[PDB]
C-alpha cells in the first residue's frame, strides 16, 4: 500500500507523497502546503489546523499547540516546567507525565501529548487519502535528532492512534539531506541550519557511502519566526499608543488582526525593502497604517538573529570541527529566507555560501516522502 511522508513540526506539519516518480507536497483544505499543529476544543466541536489556530484569540485555554515540546517528557523536566509557564492551556501531572486538560461541552477532558499529535497526523493522513483516492495506513515521520527513545516511541504511539503504522522514524537533518539530494557517495560533512516558526536546531550530519550520521546537534527551543513577528508587534503597539492613545493589547481581536498583517509584512521583507501594514478599523473608528522597512525589521531582531550562531559554535566545538571542515551548509525552515540570516551564516563561515533550496519550509516533509519512496523501492 502507499507510504506518505510527514513532517510533524512544533508549529506546523507538512505531508508529501511520492507518486509517478515525483514528490507532491499536498495542500490543506485552504490551499496551504503547511498546516498549524493546533487543535481546538470549543463549544462541543473539535477543529484541527488553521481553523483551530483562529480559536486561540478568543479561547486560549481550549486551543492546544506546541505539544511536540511535551511529547515523551516528564512533568518535572526543567523544559516542561518552563513550557507550562508559557502555554495557556492547562498541563497536569498524570503519573509523572504531562497531560493536556481542556473542556468538551464543559466536561474536564485530559489528553496525552500523543493523543493531540494523533489528531494532527489524522488530518495529514486524510489530505493524502483524498489526494491519492486510497486508504493510507503507513508513513515515514520525522523527529529532531535530539529526540530520546521515549520521545520517538510517543511519536510512534501518536501514529498508531491516528491509524498509521510509522514504518520509519527519521531525524530532521537526514530528511533535509534527502530533500536537497546531497551526494551519498564518499564522505561529506553538512551543517543543517533549521530555523522554524518556534524553534531553532543546528546539526552536523556526516554522509559516508550512503550512511547518514548526526555527529552533533544543538539549538534553542524558544527562537523562531514567531519571535521575529513579536519584536515587530511590540514596536508597532508602542508607536500606535504614542500616536493615538490606544494600547492595542487592551483588544485581543485588534492584536490578532495586526499579527496577521505583521507576518505577511515580514515575508514580504525577505524580497522587498519596504512594505505597508494596513488594518481598517483595527478598533472602531481607528485605522492602522504603517511602513516597515527591511532595515527596521533587522534592527528589531538583530540580537535574535545573532543568537542562532551560539548553537553553531557549540556543534562545531562538540564535533571538534574547524569551520572549513563543513563541505555544505543547507538551510531548512521558511525563516532561513530572511536575507540577514543568510548573511550572518556566510560571514560566520568566512564567506562560504549556504545552500538555500527554493522551498526550505517543505524540505523536511519532502525528505520524509523521498524516504517513503526509498523504502518501497
Ligand atoms: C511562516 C514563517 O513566518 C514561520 O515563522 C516559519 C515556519 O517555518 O517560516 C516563516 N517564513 C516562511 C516564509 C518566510 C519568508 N518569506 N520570510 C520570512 N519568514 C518566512
Ligand atoms: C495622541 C495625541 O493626542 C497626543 O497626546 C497629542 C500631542 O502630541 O497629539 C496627538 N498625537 C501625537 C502624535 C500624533 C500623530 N502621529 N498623529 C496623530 N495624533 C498624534
Amino acid at each position: 500500500g502507499p507510504v506518505i511522508g510527514i513532517d510533524l513540526g512544533t508549529t506546523y506539519s507538512c505531508v508529501g507523497v511520492f507518486k509517478n516518480g515525483r514528490v507532491e507536497i499536498l495542500n490543506n483544505e485552504l490551499g496551504n502546503r503547511i498546516t498549524p499543529s493546533y487543535v481546538s476544543f470549543v463549544d462541543g466541536e473539535r477543529k484541527v489546523g488553521e481553523a483551530a489556530k483562529l480559536e486561540a484569540t478568543l479561547h486560549p485555554t481550549q486551543t492546544v499547540f506546541d505539544v511536540k515540546r511535551l511529547i515523551g517528557r516528564k512533568f518535572d523536566d526543567q523544559e516542561v516546567v518552563k513550557d507550562r509557564s508559557l502555554l495557556p492551556y492547562e498541563i497536569v501531572n498524570n503519573q509523572g507525565k504531562p497531560n493536556i486538560k481542556v473542556q468538551i461541552k464543559d466536561k474536564d477532558t485530559t489528553f496525552a501529548p500523543e493523543q493531540i499529535s494523533a489528531m494532527v497526523l489524522e488530518k495529514m493522513k486524510e489530505i493524502a487519502q483524498s489526494f491519492l483516492g486510497k486508504p493510507v495506513k503507513n508513513a515515514v515521520v520525522t523527529v529532531p535528532a535530539y529526540f530520546n527513545d521515549a520521545q520517538r516511541q510517543a511519536t510512534k504511539d501518536a501514529g498508531t492512534i491516528a491509524g498509521l503504522n510509522i514504518v520509519r522514524i527519521i531525524n530532521e537533518p537526514t530528511a533535509a539531506a534527502l530533500a536537497y539530494g546531497l551526494d551519498k557517495k564518499e564522505e561529506t560533512s553538512i551543517l543543517v541550519y533549521d530555523l522554524g516558526g518556534g524553534t531553532f536546531d543546528v546539526s552536523i550530519l556526516v554522509i559516508d557511502n550512503g550512511v547518514f550520521e548526526v555527529y552533533a546537534t544543538a539549538g534553542n527551543t524558544h527562537l523562531g519566526g514567531e519571535d521575529f513577528d513579536q519584536r515587530v508587534m511590540d514596536y508597532f503597539i508602542k508607536m500606535f499608543k504614542k500616536k493615538n492613545n490606544i494600547d492595542l493589547r487592551t483588544d485581543k481581536r485588534a492584536i490578532q488582526k495586526l499579527r496577521k498583517e505583521v507576518e505577511i509584512a515580514k515575508r514580504n521583507l525577505s524580497v522587498v525593502h519596504s512594505t505597508q501594514i494596513e488594518i481598517e478599523d483595527i478598533v472602531e473608528g481607528h485605522n492602522f497604517s504603517e511602513t516597515l522597512t527591511r532595515a527596521k525589521f533587522e534592527e528589531l531582531n538583530d540580537d535574535l538573529f545573532r543568537e542562532t550562531l551560539e548553537p553553531v559554535k557549540k556543534v562545531l566545538d562538540d564535533a571538534k570541527y574547524e569551520k572549513s571542515k563543513i563541505d555544505e551548509i543547507v538551510l531548512v525552515g521558511g525563516s532561513t529566507r530572511i536575507p540577514k540570516i543568510q548573511q550572518i551564516i556566510k560571514e560566520f563561515f568566512n564567506g562560504k555560501e549556504p545552500n538555500r533550496g527554493i522551498n526550505p519550509d517543505e524540505a523536511v516533509a519532502y525528505g520524509a516522502a523521498i524516504q517513503a519512496g526509498i523504502i518501497l523501492g
